[PDB]
């Protein structure tokens, strides 16, 4: 057999949930091109997403401390991310093409150095317009990657372009909101796991939070020690914690809520997306105690100050001397103006790039 | 709306093509355990194979040639992408399909199909080498990540869509994986090649489909640039996609199968490209063969990774005591080259290159 | 002369130990696999979980103590059961007189059985040793194959001690750093 848009687009309602996005119910596209044969609307923002630069770039950006030398990656991250929200969305009828496509998207804007990076790109642009990675997204897939002739950017759908505008906040569809949710998720477990993994979190503080000293009493998890069986373990349950609460609260709130389309959760007072209120506070809990502990930890901090000192020297060198910037940025700039030409060409660099760049400009 | 596995498993039938494999009709796991309480087999087997080290290795290997050169992750979801597009078109597990694609290149020893070859080499003597046998071991033995059994405990199916794409023929979603394999493989070292300014704008011309696509599309075939290899690219990707999807279509119809038990037993693989597409395909790969992968500065760096490879190889060999101890450990069940070779094999590319620096003054 | 040997192995057994944890090679568990050392650890309720600082610090202490105690006290007894009167009757003694006494003896025996299998035959230490082999054989091929590369000073030696040994003596007398050193600079 061979299954079309339409076939998959009838398939996919009737399938899906009533509150679901259903891909037929489309806003469509900005930009007008024809309707492929085979692939949803949603299957075809995923492809497309995936072969855009930034998408690439993310295997070569570090999620937590910058690159240079074992911390995942930002792909890693965003594996993770688009393999929990599709899971949740699945259990709960939701459109997991929808969901996928916008976990695979959401982290495309970040600068290299994670997080430090956007933290000292707003800051170098106050005064202009500032910098924000949700809208550095969107911004890369409307307008600054350009890969069809017709039109720059991705002609992405309302409602992947949406879900990055949106998750993250009562607007937004529940795919989006998932997405969001499974970040948390995703950062939590997966950070908790870095930071042993790299010698920097010791198995003694698990007692600090009481989810992860509770899974590990119950697992009879060897602790003083925890060897990788045990990390390994703890890691798989704690994921499997947040998941299952994610499904049974987000499935009691869209019910108690009452509604029955994709639009009355765009429009509902509140997000419906939830833990529950004891998963929120485990969580809340393991994300304080991750801050403390791991990002503050004194080896990641001086490499965050070096990840500072690297995209200030890139800013001030490029905002100063214009001239050093490579042609096709100088380009950019009576479109764009100074400040941005030069903060889009920083915030589209990998950490090995930037690093190298910084380097280059000094004796 | 709460989706048990339940649900999702008599879902999933009924919604997918006859022939294709259902997982509430899977043979099953080797060692028992609960079932999940939302997840479908597959679906748990595609988030089992995400968390093993040997996926998280993927991401510091590079697919052939060890800067734009992509890393097996990146092929390995690629893989996934073309799989996945192909089977939800012929209504196959799509669940199934990318949990073998995320699986099947696991078993790759540091280094390119060039690992494989050298480390195949040593070890004539011992059993051999090869990536997808290594991917079965690893899935089965030497991951531990759960006590109570090593291995992952993955479904039947997917341990034999490794090892078919184990019986004869496998599943219609093992079948698919592998020809999106080399669809990938293809599209994106002819990518890479261009990137790295290895392979020039004007040997184009030495396979037909290349030359009619960038001339159909008015690419300025002189200095290919970014944008026009992008096009180009994507619709290498289009045709193949779409050549597999109709020449399947059409073996399947002729075949008559109507289930994936029918799949596994017939004569034949079904999964094809068609007459005219499997030719393209083979002038391509042959193309890159001839200009990519024999290209002077490739084999510079095919000649040092077979040396790393031996370097390591011979010296834990002739000295077991520089072994970590817990390789060590593994050397009475498992022999010293076959513990030998699994170390070596699970190594990064960086790892690999730094271990056999270390070896010496 | 005696004691100084004594003193050579009990600093050895005890030293090796401490640069053993430090250096992360010996595990705060090994510890029960001598004795002696379980002995001292759990005598002053140290911390043989994990050996913090403070922990190691004292372990090394009485370890020294135990040996330093035992040699003087045995020594002393053997010397005067001998009748020893001058340094040149214990020269001339049918027995080495310098002694730790029995359970002192095999204490430090089965200490230096477990730095030889466990720090000495560590994977990370025979790499190193390995290495340093491979260094000392080069120069020792390249000076002896091809004299010319020698320093004017240790060429001048060869006829007066001839080739081998001039070039031995050069070796020997040489730092970790200038070996290296030397041996990196005959290849390209
Ligand atoms: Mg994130
Ligand atoms: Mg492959």
């Amino acid at each position: 057999m061979r299954f079309s848009r339409e076939a998959l687009l009838e398939l996919e309602a009737s399938r899906l949930a009533p509150y679901a996005q259903k891909a037929r119910d489309t806003r469509g596209r900005a930009h007008p091109e024809p309707e492929s044969l085979y692939r949803t609307p949603y299957q075809k923002d995923r492809d497309r997403i995936l072969h855009t630069t930034a998408f690439r770039r993310l295997e070569y950006k570090t999620q937590v401390l910058p690159g240079w030398a074992y911390y995942r990656t930002r792909l890693t991250h965003t594996l993770e991310v688009a393999q929990v929200s599709r899971s949740i969305a699945r259990a709960l009828g939701l459109n997991e093409d929808l969901t996928e496509a916008i976990a695979l998207s959401h982290d495309l804007g970040h600068p290299p150095f994670g997080h430090t990076g956007e933290h000292v790109l707003n800051a170098l642009m106050q005064d202009h317009g500032g910098f924000e990675h949700n809208a550095q997204a969107l911004r890369i897939l409307t307008h600054l990657e350009v890969r069809y002739p017709g039109f720059r950017g991705l002609n992405l759908t309302y409602e992947v372009l949406e879900g990055i505008a949106t998750h993250e906040a009562g607007q937004g569809t529940l795919e989006a909101q998932v997405v969001d949710l499974s970040d948390a998720i995703a950062y939590a477990a997966h950070d908790l796991d870095d930071g042993f993994r790299a010698g920097l979190l010791h198995p003694e503080e698990l007692k600090e939070v009481e989810l992860l000293q509770a899974l590990a009493l119950e697992e009879g998890l060897d602790l003083l020690r925890l060897p990788e069986l045990d990390r390994r373990v703890l890691v798989r349950q704690l994921l499997g914690y947040f998941i299952t609460a994610a499904i049974e609260a987000t499935h009691r709130r869209v019910e108690e809520a009452g509604v029955q389309s994709a639009e009355a959760v765009r429009r509902h007072p509140s997000r419906l997306a939830a833990l529950g209120e004891e998963a929120e506070k485990a969580l809340k809990a393991l994300k304080a105690f991750l801050m403390e502990r791991f990002y503050r930890h004194p080896e990641v901090l001086r490499e965050r100050r070096k990840a500072e000192a690297v995209l200030e020297g890139l800013f001030a060198a490029y905002t100063r001397y214009p001239e050093l910037l490579p042609r096709e940025v100088q380009a950019k700039i009576p479109e764009e103006g100074l400040e941005r030409a030069v903060c889009d060409y920083i915030a589209g660099m990998t950490d090995r790039f930037a690093l190298e760049a910084y380097r280059r400009l000094s004796p």
